[PDB]
């Protein structure tokens, strides 16, 4: 849970595919729906997330993606180190389907307000982002805490 | 600047639609290609920046996005007050010149490496953000907002 590090999670939602990154020490996420997931869908979410945010390592979501030669552009690319989501710590596959479980519950929450899926998912991510837990300080609070305790020391 | 403000910018290259938001204390940027500069692209694309960064204000690009019953929904559903973008420090129109030039400047130099423009965007993006101007864009953001949070 070093401050440069993220988690891209997959999740599906009736057949639509929603790619999420999260940030391990924070909790915040960034997220998208997606036509699949393909290694140039995945190269280029990596690429925006890597401008917006400073990516050091990414665990990867499955094998299929750690393998991709587009993937792997993309990270060289942005300067990301490339890593498997082996989950060593078995508790990081229930904290993953939690947030998955919880995202998707937002999502449903913003039905009577969203015409188009992807809508539903950014106001998921905002939902998330600022929640208070349960501090309470938000994902949103804690990212930018650990990024800036780690440029006031490193 | 305060730490929740900031200001949307429309930029054209080839004419396809470049829309970038700027927190206007850094010069952090985020930026996507849009088909047309729409109502409900931008509130498509404040909805994004609101989720991911804390918006307390944003100066709207013009008065079509300002008066957009679809940007003011956006708006208020993220919590954004909406301003003019009326630059009354006139340097302000002279610094978004300057960033989109700067902008389309880096596009071209990843002309060989990205197919589409928006991978050019987007590795334009990651180049302001991490410039080191000595702090970057993207040091400077996260450090004025979590002065902010103390
Ligand atoms: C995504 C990323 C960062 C944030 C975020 N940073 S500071 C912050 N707060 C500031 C102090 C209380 N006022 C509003 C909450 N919130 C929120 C969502
Ligand atoms: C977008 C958003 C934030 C950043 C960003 N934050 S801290 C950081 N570091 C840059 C160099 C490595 N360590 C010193 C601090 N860079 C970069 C781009
Ligand atoms: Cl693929
Ligand atoms: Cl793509
Ligand atoms: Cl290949
Ligand atoms: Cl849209």
């Amino acid at each position: 849970s070093s401050p440069g590090i993220w988690q891209l999670d997959c999740t599906h939602l009736e057949g639509k595919v929603i790619l999420v990154a999260v940030h391990v020490a924070s909790g915040y996420i960034e997220a998208e729906v997606i036509p699949a997931e393909t290694g140039q869908e995945t190269a280029y979410f990596l690429l925006k997330l890597a401008g917006r945010w400073p990516v050091k390592t990414v665990h990867t979501d499955n094998g299929s993606n750690f393998t991709s030669t587009t993937v792997k552009a993309a990270c060289w690319w942005a300067g990301i180190k490339q890593e498997d989501g082996i989950p060593y710590n078995p508790q990081s596959q229930g904290v993953i389907e939690s947030m998955n479980k919880e995202l998707k519950k937002i999502i449903g929450q913003v039905r009577d307000q969203a015409e188009h899926l992807k809508t539903a998912v950014q106001m998921a991510v905002f939902i998330h982002n600022h929640k208070r837990k349960g501090g309470g300080y938000s994902a949103g609070e804690r990212i930018v805490d650990i990024i800036a305790t780690d440029i006031q020391t490193k």
